[PDB]
């Protein structure tokens, strides 16, 4: 009938203890803004890939790029690209799922349950990190998003508590998505445009495409200076 | 059956992983990293112990690429490790069945070690094939540690003692991480991973007859 085990599904929490390791993350905070430029590139890459077949794809928005802008007197960072966005029903529920992967009872139990088990899996592996990651620098997210097939929408949370509202701005992005980070205290020098110039063009290998960040030259002039 | 279940965990727990170690040429800042830490462990002991620094006199990071041998060796004179430090720690962080609790020492102290070297290690064979750790602590004779991530062994160096005091990385790279034997793929890697470190470090570089001899470069 099958191959036979025992003990040893309880020797499975050897993956409680690997998820307690990658606690790496506290000692590598930096790498939230690593994260967010490789899902930027990635969400570029996949509406690019789309637009091979689909003529329509582009439409609304035509460039292909990510956008950094630092906001000292807010306490704000933002990171927006141009890719394929995300739907209401994608905010809701994926990054529901992602938020939890980092907890006790979504690990030892599920057990496969109801979504999706492979999708789930690939899901936390790809962004499960970067999430981890913003809340070590954030107090909170918000997560301005517009996909092709919905209108754009604002997802806001604490990492305890979420809400949803269709963004009352309408279409502002045209396509992709815009992720607002409340820094907290201690997170400071993300605020600053040498500290995110510099962790840019560090973490520049990671994208595919055109990065760049609102920086002055010198009355001194506002502009975007490409980072690669 | 939850066997299943499980399989699709320990796959999510892989591409978590993945998505940890996007960037390989990490092992280097971390190799560097723990350079700095056992520069700054002896620089402590030398503070109140007037014979720490009796071995070896200077306080460096020294990194040389060996192309024709396929080797990157990385060598700090920081505190070194014992023999004993060699077979039961490094033991430890590679095998992170055993995974009761409280073993095999102070175990907030397991965890400590895990934690502060287990990336280094990590990172360090997702480039290299095998991993050889040359080691003189003040109080023990230089041993050679080697292992292939799988096993590993440890003898007494036959050279006695040749670094003076503290350890030797050595690197035998992956076919495909070769890039990390080039002069400047390596320069640019120490630049890149140098603000934290306040000790100098330095590579084996060549000037044009070329002259060969240590550069800093912090
Ligand atoms: C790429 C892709 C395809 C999927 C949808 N999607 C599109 N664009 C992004 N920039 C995404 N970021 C996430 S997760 C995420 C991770 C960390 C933080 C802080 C915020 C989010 C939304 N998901 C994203
Ligand atoms: C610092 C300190 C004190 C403890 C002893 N010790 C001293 N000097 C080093 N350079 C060390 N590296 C490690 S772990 C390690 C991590 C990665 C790899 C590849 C090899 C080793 C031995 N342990 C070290």
């Amino acid at each position: 009938l099958r191959e036979k085990s025992e003990k040893f599904a309880f020797q499975a929490e050897v993956n409680r203890m690997m998820k307690l390791i990658i606690n790496s993350l506290y000692k590598n905070k930096e790498i939230f803004l690593r994260e967010l430029i490789s899902n930027a590139s990635d969400a570029l890459d996949k509406i690019r890939l789309i637009s091979l077949t689909d003529e329509n794809a582009l439409a609304g928005n035509e460039e292909l790029t990510v956008k950094i802008k630092c906001d000292k007197e807010k306490n704000l960072l933002h990171v927006t690209d141009t890719g394929v966005g995300m739907t209401r029903e994608e905010l809701v529920k994926n990054l529901g799922t992602i938020a939890k992967s980092g907890t006790s009872e979504f690990l030892n139990k599920m057990t496969e349950a109801q979504e999706d088990g492979q999708s789930t899996s690939e899901l936390i592996g790809q962004f499960g990190v970067g999430f981890y990651s913003a809340f070590l620098v954030a107090d909170k997210v918000i997560v301005t998003s517009k996909h092709n097939n919905d209108t754009q929408h604002i997802w806001e949370s604490d990492s305890n508590e979420f809400s949803v509202i269709a963004d009352p701005r309408g279409n502002t992005l045209g396509r992709g998505t815009t992720i607002t980070l409340v820094l907290k205290e201690e997170a400071s020098d993300y605020l600053e445009l040498d500290t995110i110039k510099n962790l840019v063009k560090k973490y520049s290998q990671f994208i595919n495409f055109p990065i760049y960040v609102w920086s002055s030259k010198t009355k001194t002039v506002w502009d975007w200076e490409l980072m690669n």
